[PDB]
């Protein structure tokens, strides 16, 4: 589970901070902060490229 | 009163829906779905002049 916030005049989508079940030991923590794209398949994926 | 819906994609704010209190001719009612822009003075107005 992760958490997106929509900005309200840009329009764009931000990761800020995510909750898990178990602890995760942060593995699989993204960058909080980082704009959110979507893929070429329709995916959410941070990479630029 | 007059009523402006937000389009969440993009942030962009257009003109949806006049209320009035009295029959008001609609003097005061412009047409729906016309873009919304800011005057000079910060005023909220629907003219790009």
């Amino acid at each position: 589970t992760v958490s997106y916030s929509v900005n309200k005049d840009n329009g764009s989508v931000t990761v800020a901070g995510y909750a898990s079940a178990t602890d995760t030991n942060k593995d699989y923590a993204p960058a909080i902060g980082t704009a959110v794209n979507v893929n070429s398949a329709g995916k959410i994926t941070t990479e630029t490229t």
